[PDB]
């Protein structure tokens, strides 16, 4: 098929160029840069095995959407591309908003107007809010984010569902993901987070590397097995496969199909410590520290509808999400190059 | 002051201006005239008793937007733009978002950019949701509108109140209107819909003159006390006043001020009805239909908080609002000329 992937040259988007080439379907990376650099164009071939093209543009323009769209005859479309860092996008809400919400406003409305129907979006878990139901379930009804970043995840859905109930004939799939980590098992492509990286493998991965000092655990008082948060890690690489059958499997398929994207299992903080320690061969520098604002205690997804309905599934486990990151991260301790 | 009034020249938006301007404030209009024409600007002078500028053009417009702000050194902003129709809403949803999520995104980034932080945003009590508590408080937590246009209302003010998170010296209010009606008491100004009217009013209006046959009452099974729906009418006029109150009180006083702007008190379908029956002087023609998608049975605001705040209050009844509209649906049949 041809695709247009929104946010390509991004972690997610990168490693799921990837696997949409192994799989021989025709690719165009629109990316506006602000998160990646062209170096990882290349390596996306390389690993793809197949040239992608790659546009530098960005989705709040709906004429070049427009265009793209129509001049590369795209069939669906998976979008990556938006901001997500979820402290600052409390202090600053209006460049969430508006990368985010009219960012994707403006992409589907090109959409409408080159007549593509087959839309896959980046959402989260961050939308089913402070559900103490756990694992969630795509039949939750949703909840309220806290921040602007998750906010504007729900918006974003609310929307797509309004607009495809306007227009039956769209398939739209609403890809909740939980917390992603990894890296291609080449170690050639990975996270290439700039500044102090906000999530806790990088940052793991950061103070292993030697970058880091220590590791500071935000509470150790949360009402878990451990005393520390507990979330859903899926490898990047589990995820970008979901990505590819999804698009496959729901192509030309009018609804909205939502669909939790994790490994169904929590993980503490500490578990994903030990496995990185052990990955690394050294023991992680960490420390306890207070709270972090917002933070859920616990929650991990319920992934047996996609199971079910697309018949997908991780098959990464947590060692090898900490193996592959600590691969990229010393194979490449810049990153990509500039 | 100097305010600039998006939407100045639609119906609540020319009734405002005129109170403004009597209050003698300098008010700027920015209207795109999507649902209004040129012809009420001379009436809104008229009435104001006081020249109002006039700028045609787009709230999506950022770069016109900071120049307006800018080149006429506004102190606050009323914003009254968007699209309001809920069926067209839900058929037409892209249009809603963008026309109010993103048209009022880029006129706060205007402000943003011009360093104007005083705004009032034109709310609704669509934003409580399915609330079976009544009457509805500023307290309640808010719920899930039906439609792309409650839905967008609600988007608005949850992107507000994280702006005003993160810019603390910003004074904005969340006005949540009720049902507006009525007319000024001239019958030279008033609500002029095209087409078919989607509000009882109105379109009770349009019976009466002789332009439609009957009214159709959706639904006469309802829990109240006559079986149709109940609602809390407010005076376009009283509207108007809330909306001088709110901006000369709350301007520079920081946080996010909401406020329920209704009567307080609840009306049926038959008691409007009753009330233009008797101020066009003739029976009104209707008859019973199906229940309307998506409406309530019976709902009003408790408005203490803005009588205990800003001292306002409605002070116009349900006769004269009914009484008001059919004066100037009589004495301008054609509503505001081409
Ligand atoms: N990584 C996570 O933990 C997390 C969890 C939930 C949801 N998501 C969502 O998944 C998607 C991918 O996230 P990621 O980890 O790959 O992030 P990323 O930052 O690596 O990828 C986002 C990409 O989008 C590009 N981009 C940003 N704004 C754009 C714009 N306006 N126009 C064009 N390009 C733009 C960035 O330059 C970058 O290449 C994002 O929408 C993110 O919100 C990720
Ligand atoms: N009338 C009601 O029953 C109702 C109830 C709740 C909320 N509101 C809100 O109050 C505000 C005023 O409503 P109203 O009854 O006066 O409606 P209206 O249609 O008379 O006024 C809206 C005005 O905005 C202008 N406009 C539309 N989109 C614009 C854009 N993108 N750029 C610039 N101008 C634009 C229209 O041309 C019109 O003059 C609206 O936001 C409406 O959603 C009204
Ligand atoms: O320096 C750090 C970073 C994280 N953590 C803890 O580790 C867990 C995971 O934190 P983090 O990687 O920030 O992930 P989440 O807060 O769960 O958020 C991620 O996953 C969400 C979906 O679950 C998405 O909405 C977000 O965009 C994405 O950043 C939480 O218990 C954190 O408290 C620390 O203790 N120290
Ligand atoms: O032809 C008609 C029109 C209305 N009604 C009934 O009269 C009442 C008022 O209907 P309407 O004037 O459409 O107002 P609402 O549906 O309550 O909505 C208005 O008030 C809301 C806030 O309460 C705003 O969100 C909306 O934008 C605005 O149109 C309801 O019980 C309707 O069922 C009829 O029976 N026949
Ligand atoms: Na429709
Ligand atoms: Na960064
Ligand atoms: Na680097
Ligand atoms: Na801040
Ligand atoms: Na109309
Ligand atoms: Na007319």
């Amino acid at each position: 098929m041809r695709v247009l992937v929104t946010g390509g040259s991004g972690y997610i988007g990168s490693h799921t160029c990837v696997q949409l080439l192994q799989n021989g379907h025709d690719v165009i990376i629109l990316d506006n840069l602000c998160n990646s650099k062209r170096s990882v164009l290349p390596v996306i071939e390389r690993l793809g095995g197949k040239h992608p093209t790659f546009v530098e543009g960005d989705i709040r323009n709906e004429a070049l959407m427009t265009e793209i769209l129509h001049d590369h005859a795209i069939d669906t479309v998976i979008h990556f591309a938006g901001l997500k860092a979820v402290g600052e996008s409390v202090q600053k809400p209006l460049e969430y908003y508006d990368n985010n919400v009219n960012g994707t406003l403006r992409l589907i409305s090109a959409m409408r107007a080159a007549n593509v129907k087959n839309f896959i979006f980046s959402s989260s878990a961050t939308v089913y809010g402070d559900q103490p139901k756990i694992p969630y379930v795509e039949s939750f009804p949703t909840g309220t984010p806290q921040s602007p970043f998750g906010k504007s995840k729900l918006m974003v859905e609310q929307i797509l569902t309004d607009l495809q109930k306007a227009q039956p004939d769209w398939s739209i799939a609403l890809l909740r993901y939980f917390n992603p980590v990894g890296a291609h098992p080449s170690g050639d492509m990975g996270e290439d987070p700039q500044g102090i990286p906000n999530n806790l493998m990088p940052y793991i991965a950061q103070v292993a590397v030697g970058r880091r000092d220590s590791l500071a655990i935000f509470g150790n008082d949360y009402p878990t097995e451990d005393g520390t948060g507990v979330r859903d890690y899926i490898h990047v690489m589990d995820l970008a496969d979901g990505h590819v059958v999804a698009m496959e499997k729901l192509a030309n398929k009018p609804g909205v199909h939502i669909y939790n994207l994790g490994a169904g299992v929590g993980n503490s903080v500490l578990d994903v410590v030990n496995a990185f320690s052990k990955a690394c061969g050294k023991p992680v520098n960490y420390h306890f520290a207070p709270r972090r604002e917002g933070d859920l205690p616990a929650y991990w997804a319920d992934a047996s509808k996609a199971d079910r309905e697309l018949n997908w599934r991780v098959t990464r486990t947590l060692d090898e999400m900490a193996q592959d990151t600590w691969h990229w991260q010393s194979r490449h301790p810049q990153g990509y190059p500039d």
